[PDB]
């Protein structure tokens, strides 16, 4: 967990995040060509950053956003596929792992159902070792099919990695779920448009802190005809302190080294702010001192989570009373979203 | 949700938070005397802040921290009790609601079990309308008995309020639980010692954002013989933007007006960042466009929460593999905490 | 007054400001083509921002700055004219109001006198409902003819709007004049070049505060051969708090919702910082308590304003004693500016 | 205009501002005693700050706020008087000028009318050379009689000084009036209570910028039984850049040197941001280039100021339509303020 | 190098810095009593911070500043002495090392020569293991005798420590000298008065960065009759990033853990920003590629340092041409300083 | 030392720094063409900035970085040469001095040895008046030959100027050396790639402060195939306060006026923070008061500098014990760098 150098050591994983300029594309050939610009960018960056072990690109960075449904279906990728092969070759040539975005990934029932929004982790041998499909799409505007699972994978030098996408990160539950599965780095790939700039920068830091985990964020830049993307790609320590952060600049890069031993030492030895530990041993000093065992309490005291797990439909109904009953609102109508 | 004025309107609740100087006390009489200084402070503040409807004091602000176990047991309060009556009279005289700290509140099995760490909400008639016992004590150092329940209560002008204490706030689950029960303001009362200053200031904003809720934080100041407390009491909008924030100054005050209609309008009409709504309707545009109903998906996709609710002991065991097996660590031993 | 979402409600006006890349143009045809890129940008933005009711572009965003006098005269627009018609069609198609820049607008005595520097407000039916000519040109460098009047117009959902241009905003008098005419949003369109970046960002916030008014600022970006423009387009609450702010990025966008009811409630019910009210009822508590009526004092106690209104030439003479007597200075001479 | 050193030169005036802890006093004797603590503080500060030429104390720093009307009348000062003599002796002994607060200053019709809220500038010979009575009292809460005039006085080393008080500074008109009378330093003495902290810090900088003038602010600290005061005393350059700023600390001090030659050079030679000059020569390049003289335009184009000067009652009536008709509001009633 | 927790591990040294309130003292007995308040504070802090291995107090924190020469001579300490014994006992009882200030330390020719300004490092057995006398006193105002040597000592867990005092830190040479002697933590103890607040906070970070070293700063707070002290005690990583920082609050505390292995790994493996290494191997890639050996260049290319070492009097003469010839200046005269 | 205006006076030097977009070039013709774009940019900027006396471009701004050794050798410049003549003509036409980058400058033994990395200062007559070759190349990645000398030259209006390059600035020694030779402005030209953004911005301010000197920094922007450059070109006062700073934007410009008389007044009259003076008169008040002369002490008390000057090889050996023995590290190997 240290920032400023271009090197990395046997204890540290050199992570680069890219403020990749959002493409405005329409055909399969254009996608392939942009895939190759990414590949070239990986190989070039490696020459300047000899310590780079992991390079991260934004959500949508391969296809752009395919606003047109037909173009969406026509460019949807197979995984593995030609785009992933282009990326795999760059990771091999540059001896780095990478995180890349396929939007869309063909549904099992393509073209009858919406594609997924997917990330892949590719290792330095070129193999796909995690495939993550976005669990919470950025509705209403965006129409991908929801995924249903998080993953943790052994990454470079053994660092445990989970991937999440953009809007997923707004929900503390997903970062918790990944850290509780043992993630040591959560990578959040986004195509995060203005308005919500200061709140997203803050949310990555607050989630790093709350879950005692390293966080890397790669966010898109530029204007694509519809949205403008605010950059601020960043790498954050497990103590919630920023390592380095880009500004809004197109094809900005940040680079930091995260220590494997530091996060393991901390998760073993921290006490007051060992949040993963504390959550499942509540009140331990109190119970010891009251003669009731030395484990604290583990039981979940939060009715919302008890209800959500037992009766998802009742949790939904409860939220609808606080918010609204239909996915759309007549005060700000959107075509194909009912109100 | 607006800051700068000392007034309040029929739509807005005037909230004051107090950077109360941490007391260093030892006897019941000293506690009573300090209770009366708080009462006087409420009545004085009301003369300068005619819009104040809710005043908030820090965790420990009535007793200080009773580091000595015997003094702890000897000063533990009854609720209702003499301290609460002193506070109630101030709220009546000043025509304000208030939030006050009793640390400890006698256990049902006093003095055989550790006291609770408790907050009360008192209305402007002087009645106790919520009593909250801290669910996650700041172990290892602090030895209160854990509570087990959150609450939502109708507050001034109908604003829905939940109370949480200090270390509770480090855990996104509790803010979620309160907002999902319908809280519109979460009040976090703390005696938050250095070191973790910048991370706690940030966590309140990030939780306001993530849960679309107003947040008020009152934190202690000064040095009490053991800890120094960093202040930065604050009131935050439901959009994650700070309304006003104190510095580290002793007996600093901040004051802001929060709109009842604004938060209700937003929870009804917001779309992209209606996080309470979205969490329980995932992928709605995707499913509509794939011919699968117009509700999105509600089911909980996060294994950690499924496990925690079904098998708390397995969740505990899983965390212990990532962290450590005993509540204490031999690398930083603490008396009465095993390792 | 809330930030983060892409929606708007019946109470809120969705405002988008654009960090539009400064064009470098020379002919009428080039102007028309760039007018059409703006039009396309409006229509695209609306697809991503369903709540947008008002879109704002920078000063000079249609023509760029015409540094060459002949090109200036040759591209000067008629209002209404072909450029305004292009904009009007976009506002209709996207169902939004907009603010656009014509620099220059032909003088009544074109081409014998310098053109105006003008803004138009176009409604969602495509009609021009306010035309504002810049009252204080950015002399010495820029050579437009000065306008002489501010305006207030009913805007989207009834929000009252006034327009001002760049250098105008450096003068607190103009923001006051607009707010005192009843403006609820002042829109400041600028092509604000480096150096003065931090002072202009601050001045918009301080004027929002001082005049209890919403402010939107759209500022240009990029380098145009002469100047570099620093962006930081922003939307600010009437309490002086930023809603959202761009960085320096080309074609950045910010978006925020401003509440109609919130600003009306405040102007009716605020007391200590009701600055519009207070300025014309000075010392009201003092006079009441001294037996002298319950209105305070309204009379203007400031000699400068009394003099400026009665004897503009004497005010000028007075300033020249404090500054200098000629428009130019021999220590930094500029061609055609005498010293 | 330079910060960091404790020295001053023949070109620079050494200014110290004091975050003076707000007193809580009740009798004339207590006032006298606190006057003497201020005097001692001046003399001590001079030993550490050999360059100090001007020392500034907050509004209310001599009496505190006399919330009780009888105590108000009983402690009201004569000017000159015993309190001023105590201050005068310190300025002589320390060879410094100073700015001190008398709240109240007996009305000409004492005790039949409310006292003024007054500042004095005392020179290094001990003579009172400016007496300023607050033009805009902080109504509703505070009940002083309004003054009606600003002043400019020759200060240390010839630096021209004007004094203003707290709430006055919220109104850009007063800073303009002072600068247009030739002020080179405006001193703002305040007892500025929370809430409005960030807006007041910003307003001093924005007024320094807008009026091309040095600004010094001394603000009170601590809690006085009613209000908490937020400090942040500061000295600001004429270019709007902070020289140095205190935090919220009790009896904090800041010290900076302001250059006499720098501000005179600037007011003579600045061009684009010579705001005092520009306001009264609008459109000069435009008129020259349109064949209409080389002076620009001086006439006041702002209807609000024309109306306020000609018909103060009509300006009042106009504001009341935008705000409210009575000084008080029934939604937040205050005793003795009608609604 | 991680912040937020109260623990420490076998790899990390728990450092606490104290914003100690500046005493205003006059006799030996008062000094002894304040020495005992420090001792009590160490022991109390240890109960809240079980990981604390090193506690740091500000310059002057034991005596205050003895402005009166006779009181200076009368309270000057012997080292070892009664004050050091009081501190030693606290370090033993709390099992911590500490850094304490003796101002003055009797000169070898006491009372015929000015005392030193001295820091001691005391280990957890109570032994004094480093004594540092300030090399660059804060002239003109302060009159201590200059020391002439820096030191590096093995500290807790083997972390190498050097001590420096206040004004010393303004000079990059001293931090370099300590790091080049092998220091891994430089501790800067200060009684750093306003004005220069933002520049000193920045200088500690910039020196941490430039010398690849951990830095801890303890600075005094409050007002002592002469000066006000601005706090902002801090602990900084070797990468220049702040771990934690106090505000201006009296008796504020910060606490952070610095890793022994992290700084050793970095000094061994960093490349682009291994500044200690690079300075003495300049141009290594260039020389290798030009066929001239693989060591780069070590020779000192800076004439100032060559001159200062060879001919200190010529270096002095050279500086006097750029600045002034006498220690005092007639434009700001100070008694006993000639001009 | 003042910011905001586009003018300059007989006392002030108008400095512009350029966030020049890093070129990606391969041949001599491409270099010449880009040289001409710089020339055009100088002439255009002058039309908008009539006060500009000095314009500064980043390191590498003429050639880009020539990553390929053959292209490096093929484009290496002669000085004077065709590129310098292109720049000289622009400085004449625009009546400005300028700072330009030649990377590489042919070695005396070209093409047998690596080129230098060089800056030139060109006056407003077009003459080269300083040529500086980088003393500390950014090894390992970059392979220029090291220079060995700093220079001070009379600049516009007599302001004394020294030039330094990028990585040089990480070493406080070089800024000291220049200021001690009499530099009043140090110009740092960089092609400073991410990661180290916040540390470099801070280092320029801290060096301005520590050496009582004006600083101008021009840094590159964009992505060049290998690195991304972070901009933040800036001009800083001698008191360490930023005048103006760019963001990350491509071809951003900042402009500020630095006063000749202000820095001379300060270096003559400052006392507590006259760091150039103090370093060579240590302990002056102490010695005077101890009867030992009125000059303080000049001798160098820092063993590292004594050793480095006397025995560079021993200084090297000493550093290698703290860091490592070879220029390369096997944990992060780089081709042609041994380990
Ligand atoms: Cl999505
Ligand atoms: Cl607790
Ligand atoms: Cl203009
Ligand atoms: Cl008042
Ligand atoms: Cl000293
Ligand atoms: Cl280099």
């Amino acid at each position: 967990m240290r920032h400023g150098d271009i090197s990395s050591s046997h204890d540290t994983v050199g992570i680069a995040v890219v403020n990749y300029k959002m493409p405005r594309l329409h055909t399969k050939a254009e996608v392939i060509e942009n895939a190759k610009k990414i590949a070239d960018m990986v190989v070039g960056m490696k020459q300047g950053l000899p310590g780079m072990d992991l390079v991260v690109f934004p959500e949508y960075s391969t296809m752009g956003i395919m606003y047109d449904q037909d173009e969406m279906f026509a460019t949807a990728a197979s995984i593995p596929g030609e785009e992933t092969a282009i990326f795999a070759e760059a990771c091999k040539k540059a001896d780095t792992w990478g995180v890349f975005s396929l939007t869309g990934e063909k549904h099992e029932d393509h073209p009858n159902k919406a594609p997924y929004n997917t990330l892949v982790l590719i290792n330095n041998k070129g193999e796909i070792v995690q495939k993550y499909r976005k669990i919470i799409p950025w509705c209403p505007i965006l129409g991908w099919y929801p995924g249903d699972t998080t993953y943790v994978t052994e990454g470079p030098k053994g660092l445990k990695i989970s991937l999440i996408v953009c809007d997923d990160g707004n929900y503390p539950e997903i970062w918790r779920d990944c850290a509780m599965k043992g993630a040591e780095l959560i990578v959040r790939c986004q195509g995060y448009m203005y308005p919500a700039k200061e709140q997203q920068i803050m949310m990555a830091k607050a989630m790093a802190w709350a879950n005692n985990t390293y966080v890397a964020v790669a966010n898109a830049t530029g204007f694509d005809g519809v949205y403008s993307y605010f950059g601020h790609s960043a790498i954050i320590g497990f103590d919630g302190r920023t390592l380095g952060e880009c500004g809004t600049e197109e094809n900005g890069i940040q680079y930091a080294e995260v220590s494997i031993s530091q996060i393991r030492d901390f998760r073993k030895n921290a006490q007051s702010q060992n949040h993963l530990f504390k959550l499942l041993h509540r009140g331990y000093t109190g119970l010891i001192n009251s003669g009731e065992g030395d484990r604290g309490v583990a039981e979940c005291p939060f009715d919302f989570y008890r209800t959500w797990v037992l009766d998802a439909e009742k949790a939904r109904e409860n939220v609808e009373k606080i918010t609204r009953s239909t996915v759309g609102t007549a005060e700000c109508p959107i075509q194909g979203i009912p109100n």
